[PDB]
């Protein structure tokens, strides 16, 4: 760790040190003491089938033995993958990358080049690349990117001179943005006649066998986390003209057969919609059980989202700190301060286990914070962590300014 | 099947009409096409398969990792400690980091070094990946991103390094076929005198020749390796000076702890750290090179070979010879990385070497009598270096002749 220059997002203890897990299977991880934990983090939501899913593993092992193509060259598995992507997501053309970061940078640069226009309006996280960094919201960074924090009043201001705007790129959230938000988003962008890049790295295939909302009409999409059960594959597709500059993309590992095996195998399953409905059902039991447990002990922690993708909304940082300590004590591995994303290995027995552990958390919290209330502050702070901008709750510009001051 | 759906144009073996060649299986140094015909691979996923297709030790490690047996993607595991320790031991440096492509690593470190140096200009030679930050319309002046392409010309470099308060870094992809020892000593001198840090892009050459970076005649502040790290699995690594790499604290990606890639890199690096694979490849490749030189000389075929058994290149008299050579090679099932470098893997062992020598004899026969009169010229050498190393071959010229030679080749 001393040696590592980077700071990977991962589970960390109270001291900030990465939590070590030495094996895992399905929904369960094992720590170096042999204790078993239930994983709701699941490699930031990229393990959707379950750790060690055997169908994926068999495919990867066959590919590792050279039976399913070579890294040197095109293979039939690639044809199958590209075909599957276009059937499920749509679009004229498709492309592949190793990370969501890479996919988002490449498509944003390509669409900007095709549009010959300098400004990109953005909300949501799009990866680690410095092109997205900015010192303040609502004004262009040095790369021409304007963060609008899912504020449609700001978006409307920017779209009021739409000829300088190349694209609008958003990472759709469905915990804190509803049908009204999407209807207005799409109204605005269609009025401006500016293309939409839907960054569905997290939500594409998450809820259903396809992109997350028919309320967006994207010119370009990206999916990744739900594509390959954690193997490093991201895909993009959409309009051929907008993605013309993708002709310049090539990378050494393009034909690597294990990644292709993982993606073809996982996509075949996700395209049925079965895993997503299993996960929704099981997650929904856990959320219903947890919401009740907490309500009845007077613990000031609510939940947002659904079985596929949910989050805890704590009254304050003190509640949250105590909640995380108690959860870790019961071996519940949540993505702290962010979204929870069960896999298809979160089955009914695991739900029963997890519900026991959350009874024990609720007991560990009872009587301590009863005098505390979930306020609008709690909600905005929680949403900010999980979806990387402002919740769709009614507000004036003065309020928007005050919330940003608190959370930036 | 799906060519028309694909927005990208991946580098891959293509037939004479530009259509990608399909291969269904591989094993060691051999590929199998859809009709079962067996080809010998010298391309090896652009030199990233260094142990051989389907290497069993790597395969077992990947398979176990795929069942979660040494860790999961959610979290840190002991395998990561092993890999980071191994990397620092073999390549050196204060700190290390991991990426999924050479492209990603090169962009991240370049941006980080520039940030640390508070200087906007970066001098560059060699290929560093597909990112648009490297695109330019002309050499020798800065592109839109502050990057000056210098095409391995030390006259141009020295002019830029006379601005030491403006130049953040010099990033080079070292070549050892078309740049001599004298080039490297002048390069290191210029950069030391200017006190400008060197980023050694060793994505191709790092661990290629020995258990370490490719030349002691460089002293880089930052290194990148990748192709020799994981037998094709998508892993790149960086390391070096902690201050210069401070901005890497901002890097995280979802698949960081993905266990199959980590298994491949740890297992492959353990072998490459011994130097044994590189020694085996050098011997076998050197036998092949010796045989091919003699065969072409015997047949009056005007193609020279540069490099060594780890990494070599064909230098054809001209493009008609090269096209004819490639068509003849494909007809014998030799798969070369056309116009670029050849990089055998450690599965290119003695019986495979014998097979490949046979195929080369047949190539020589198919070329005999067709080009006997033609000769390599300096233009042959320039053209070949421009393809394999992405810059100007190290051969005497005036500053005025550089300009002319670039017009020709740009
Ligand atoms: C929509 C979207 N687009 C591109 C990417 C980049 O993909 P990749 O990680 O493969 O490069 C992500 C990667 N997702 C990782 C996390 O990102 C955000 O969280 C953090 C992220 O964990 C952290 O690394 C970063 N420094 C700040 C950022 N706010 C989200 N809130 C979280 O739900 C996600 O799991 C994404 O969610
Ligand atoms: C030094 C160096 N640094 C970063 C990279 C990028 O790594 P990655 O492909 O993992 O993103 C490479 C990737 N190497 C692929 C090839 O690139 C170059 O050739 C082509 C490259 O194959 C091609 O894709 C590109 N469009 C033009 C480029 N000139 C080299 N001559 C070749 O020996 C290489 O095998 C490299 O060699």
């Amino acid at each position: 760790g001393k040696l590592l220059a980077q700071e990977p997002t991962c589970p960390r203890d109270a001291d900030g040190r990465p939590r070590v897990f030495v094996e895992g299977s399905g929904a369960y991880l094992t720590d170096p003491d042999g204790r078993r934990w239930i994983d709701f983090d699941n490699a930031r939501g990229s393990v959707v089938l379950g750790h060690g899913d055997e169908e994926v593993a068999e495919a990867i092992a066959r590919a590792a033995r050279g039976r399913s193509g070579v890294g040197t060259a095109w293979s039939p598995v690639l044809d199958s993958l590209l075909g599957q992507l276009q059937e499920v997501c749509g679009g004229d053309v498709v492309g592949l990358y190793r990370t969501g970061t890479a996919a988002l940078r490449s498509v944003t640069c390509a669409v900007r080049d095709a549009r010959d226009r300098s400004i990109v309006l953005s909300s949501g996280y799009h990866g680690y690349d410095p092109m997205w960094h900015c010192d303040e919201p609502f004004t262009p960074n040095q790369h021409g990117i304007v963060e609008f924090l899912f504020d449609l009043d700001v978006l409307a201001e920017w779209l009021s001179r739409p000829e300088q705007v190349a694209a609008v790129v958003i990472s759709p959230d469905h915990m804190h943005l509803g049908e009204r938000w999407y209807t207005e988003f799409t109204r605005l962008t269609k009025e401006a006649d500016v293309p939409v890049i839907a960054d569905e790295v997290k939500v594409g295939l998450r809820y259903r066998a396809g992109l997350s909302t028919p309320l967006l009409d994207p010119a370009v999409w990206i999916v990744a986390k739900c594509l390959a059960n954690g193997s490093p594959v991201a895909a993009v597709g959409g309009d051929a003209h907008l993605l013309a500059a993708l002709e310049d993309v090539s990378f050494t590992s393009y034909f690597e057969p294990t990644a292709m095996a993982a993606a073809t195998t996982t996509l075949r399953r996700m395209a049925t919609g079965e895993p997503q409905q299993a996960i929704r059902a099981a997650g929904d039991r856990f959320i219903a059980h947890t919401r009740a447990a907490f309500a009845n002990a007077g613990v000031p922690i609510d939940l947002a989202g659904n079985g596929n993708l949910f989050q805890f909304v704590c009254a304050d940082d003190e509640v949250a700190d105590a909640f995380h300590a108690a959860a870790a004590a019961e071996g519940l591995l949540f993505f702290e301060g962010d979204n929870q994303t069960p896999s298809a290995a979160f089955t009914d027995e695991v739900v029963e286990d997890a519900c026991g552990r959350i009874d024990r958390v609720s007991a560990a919290l009872t009587g301590r914070f009863t005098d505390r209330e979930l306020t609008e502050e709690s909600w905005y702070a929680s949403a900010w962590g999980a979806m990387d901008g402002l919740a769709d709750r009614p507000r004036t510009r003065e309020e928007t300014t005050a919330i940003v001051e608190r959370l930036w």
